[PDB]
């Protein structure tokens, strides 16, 4: 198709960014721009998370979830960027593959996101006939003081939004993927190695058109030997970028090309001095 970047570099998508063509960004999101908030990457080494099983034995996961416990919920530049197109009116979706609610409390609002596996943020009531909604602080406490989580109302087992193995993905997903890429002009691929499907299909959902910037400490979304992936090197690449390194730092380059630089710091400085006070 058609080639809407003037060169494939960083300085190109901010030019393009900067472009009357460029309206309507989303972001794909993973692990990789939550490791430098303290929140460890579940899909890297350095049963429980089966619904059927959870249900019977509660105990185990919420254990873990004791143990794992992050200590501060901090979000990073990167969280605090997207908070920025946003602010900028370019966000049209951020899809994360995270549960860590960082995206939220960065200042994303719940029709921004769309979490592919769920989030913490929010607690319910197993039951069927009650679904009791109860807030991460009331979670928090009960993971807290080792008290399994019973609701108030029917005293049922009361499960944080995350989608455990079994469960189904959010309609939501789906219903939304259909919408948003029929009027995406950029893709903003963000600390994930695109290896967990479906998520990772959703890069193929964009026009040809659409140009697509990964950010990640290594290169990601290529076409596996072993319809349409990421090529940044091929000498018929002319949409797809990639910046190696700190998913903090390649926002940080990009805010610097747009000129956001600085409303970027003052951003981060001001809530990370927020949470920080009350935390
Ligand atoms: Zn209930």
């Amino acid at each position: 198709s058609e080639r809407l970047l003037d060169e494939l570099t960083l300085e190109g998508v901010a030019r393009y960014m900067q472009s009357e063509r460029c309206r309507r960004v989303i972001c794909l999101v993973g692990a990789g721009i939550s490791t430098s908030a303290g929140i460890p990457d579940f899909r890297s080494p350095s049963a429980i998370f089966e619904i059927s099983y959870f249900k019977k034995h509660p105990e185990p996961f919420f254990a873990l979830a004791k143990e794992l416990y992050p200590g501060q919920f901090k979000p990073t530049i990167c969280h605090y960027f997207m908070r920025l197109l946003k602010d900028k009116g370019l966000l049209l979706r951020c899809y994360t593959q995270n549960i860590d609610t960082l995206e939220r409390i960065a200042g994303l609002e719940q029709e921004d996101l769309v979490e592919a596996h769920g989030t913490f943020y929010t607690s319910h009531c197993v039951s069927a006939s009650c679904r009791h909604e109860y807030p991460l602080s009331w979670m928090k406490e009960k993971i807290f003081s080792e008290v399994t989580p019973k609701c108030e109302d029917c005293q049922s087992l009361v499960k944080p939004d995350i989608v455990f193995f079994g469960e189904s993905l959010p309609a939501r997903f789906f219903s939304c993927m259909q919408s948003d890429f029929l009027k995406v002009d950029l893709l903003l691929v963000m600390g994930t190695s695109l290896q967990v499907q479906p998520f990772a299909s959703l890069i193929s959902k964009a026009p040809l058109s659409t140009p697509r910037l990964l950010i990640n400490k290594e290169k990601a979304g290529q076409s596996d030997p072993f319809g349409g992936g990421m090529d940044f090197d091929s000498k018929k690449a002319y949409r797809d970028v990639a910046w190696l390194g700190e998913c903090d730092q390649g926002c940080l380059a990009l805010a610097e090309l747009l000129g956001w630089k600085k409303e970027l710091e003052d951003l981060v400085r001001r809530e990370h001095a927020s949470i920080d006070a009350q935390s």
